[PDB]
């Protein structure tokens, strides 16, 4: 039995024929859940909530509560993800987007929290008790070390890289590497460029871009001008200008 | 259907209210006794002697009157309307000490927060996810503790007090007082936390004052009492928060 | 009352000493082998191949044994194994080994780990520790015996936790933290030595003072390692502790803690 009998599966839950669902796991109203996805023991799912295909959500999870901070909210989670162990995770809210969204191929470690409004893309890393306290957007393949901690509506950029106990307050521009408490800009997740197969002109030019940013007495207005025939030239600096131009908070420095 | 859960294991002791929900595999232990009102989630552990007021709100994987990891009876006392998120710890007291780890009224503690035996929590507090206290901890009226704030055992945190996320509190936070860091450095006053509560403009100007005294007039902390005398008489408030100095025995957050 | 809670799951692989207790909606997973007096509370997740040894103590909301979500990891035949008299508390997560190092997580004897702490891929554990709430160690972390990491501890891949010493609340830990160092802050800084500790475990005064000496030579006076190491060499012949404490500068990898 592919429904463990010790599982509760609510009535109004759509579920894909070949869905997993372990013993003592609640499937609560208004959750739906896609074709491959694996809930194991002990997970607590609750709704408005749409799971897609193939995920893993391991035991002690609490997927689609409320925020504790008839108002329609939601959760939304993509395909491939993974979900670790005592994972929170919070629906939307009425005063902002009403959902939480999770993309493609992330990889949510032991006791993460994603709080409302948050916003993941795809191919992300929260490493263990990793929090964004709400409305937190992060963009495709950052990485977040374990116990970063994010303060509302910051936005984390792609690529970008936040070191253990890091405490973010500001927005990380794509592929800065950000450090401590309060969080440090400190270079550019070159080993991530690699991972990924830039070429040498891409990564200089990245290099060139952090130092036009942070490392030559250039203003925010003043280094976005400076920037634009960069980013123009290639697409990856144009992905940092971008985050940069986009920052409400102000840039981590 | 039926208020308690036919999954969950209710020990012969135990002593529930007629309308208390207990939701599927929770246990509740010998000598617990739980309050009108209250909502104990699925998959909770609570242990006892303990005794749970009205209208409480307990979330999955808690465990909640455990002894210390580190025999007279010891007790742990939770008030009314208080909320307590998913895989929150709270132990009992110690006969050593009160033999009693208290909550009082209306406070939310949030996701994986860790309370500390012989620790007393009173009204209106919010502890965010992750805050620890380590141990015989008082944490005063209408306090906000950040996600992540971590305190150091027999550490008093003042009424309407602020700690920022991912603080270190080593030393008393005073009343009103807004802390930040590894380790924890005084700031300021939470002067928005004042307006919300209603506090008159004039008891705000004298709050605002009396962290001069305190903190930017180079005074001893004897010297700063005395100065705050006048004022603490004249207001409430700042008698608040000149007790909290005076109260202080492992020195203010600085 | 029975030892195995009916609403227990033993896999049918586990292996378990007779007076072994199981608490209701455990899980004791494939290759599992529990040993005699070892009481398993209720909502335990175990998964194998894991060794857990004799009058272990492990509570609800653990999760022992899971294989690590790195993505290095590939499904591999790796091992946890924990010793004897320890203490899990609740919602701590123990991840086996890697083949990509000596695929085994290890936990000595009598150690108390304490709630939602972690304990990495290829992690030594010796005797004695403690790992206070929420401590967290990445992997291929090696905790001497009798180390307090106190709570909310992070610990970086590879270091190494040297006997006796001890981290204040909140420390991170990048670097190796040598013997009786006593470490604070983020990023950790070495304070001073755990002397109390020293006095706890019954070390002579004389043992002490040249301990005490030994982190003069090593912080205070403005050496290299290498004349450090050379300076202590006499010292650490006639007292085994100091000798303890050359050896956790000398296998230093990642330099040590300053
Ligand atoms: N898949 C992967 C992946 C990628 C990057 C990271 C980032 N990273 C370094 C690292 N790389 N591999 C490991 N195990 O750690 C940390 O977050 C260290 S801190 C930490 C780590 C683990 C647990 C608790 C804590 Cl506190 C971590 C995992
Ligand atoms: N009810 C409430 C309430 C009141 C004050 C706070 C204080 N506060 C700012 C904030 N306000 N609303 C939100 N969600 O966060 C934080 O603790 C931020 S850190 C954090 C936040 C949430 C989770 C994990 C972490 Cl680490 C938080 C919640
Ligand atoms: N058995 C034991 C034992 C030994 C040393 C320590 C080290 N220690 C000081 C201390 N001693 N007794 C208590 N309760 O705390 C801390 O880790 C403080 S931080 C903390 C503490 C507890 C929970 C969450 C947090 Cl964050 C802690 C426990
Ligand atoms: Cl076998
Ligand atoms: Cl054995
Ligand atoms: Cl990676
Ligand atoms: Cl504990
Ligand atoms: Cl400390
Ligand atoms: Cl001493």
């Amino acid at each position: 039995s592919l429904i463990d009998p010790r599982a509760i599966i609510d009535p109004s839950a759509r579920l894909a024929a070949d869905v997993q669902v372990g013993p003592w796991s609640i499937v609560g109203a208004e959750v739906e859940i896609g074709e491959g996805t694996v809930i194991g023991p002990h997970v607590v799912l609750k709704g408005p909530t749409k799971i897609g295909k193939h995920n893993r959500i391991y035991q002690f999870s609490s997927v689609g509560e409320d925020t504790p901070d008839g108002e329609p909210t939601r959760l939304v989670i993509g395909d491939h993800n993974v979900i670790r162990e005592g994972v929170t995770i919070h629906r939307g809210t009425v005063q902002d987007r009403a959902e939480t969204t999770i993309g493609d191929h992330n990889l949510i470690m032991a006791y993460a929290h994603i709080g409302h409004d948050s916003v993941i893309g795809n191919h992300c890393i929260l490493v263990n008790n990793t929090a964004l306290a709400g409305h937190v957007h992060v963009d495709d393949w950052a990485i977040l070390s374990g116990y970063t901690l994010v303060h509302q509506y910051c936005r984390i950029g792609a690529h970008s890289f936040s070191g253990m106990g890091s405490a973010i307050g500001k927005d990380v521009p794509a592929y800065v590497t950000v450090f401590g408490n309060p969080a440090e800009a400190r270079s550019m997740n070159f080993e991530g460029m690699r991972r990924r197969g830039f070429s040498s002109e891409a990564i200089h030019a990245l290099r060139r871009a952090y130092k036009v940013v942070y490392r030559q007495g250039h203003t925010v207005e003043e280094a976005l001008a400076e920037l634009a025939e960069s980013a123009a030239q290639f697409p990856e600096v144009a992905v940092f200008r971008d985050s940069i131009q986009s920052a409400t908070r102000g840039i981590t420095r």
